[PDB]
């Protein structure tokens, strides 16, 4: 339950580390 | 405070599918 | 490990309203 969304927000968190970079790119 | 952030790092976790999906097409 | 993913969700949470933002300008 802590741990579940612990390793979670670790994945969500790279996803949006690489949105903000590709589509900073596609600016 | 660990519900409140469940329920929350469901919407962020949707919301970033999303973008993932619509930016995508954008490049 | 409780309130570290606390306001980290707070900045992925942030991070996101933004993508959302600038992308959606983007379409």
């Amino acid at each position: 339950y802590v741990y579940q969304l612990k390793d979670e927000v670790g994945e969500l968190k790279g996803e949006v580390r690489a949105l903000k970079d590709e589509v900073k790119d596609l600016k």
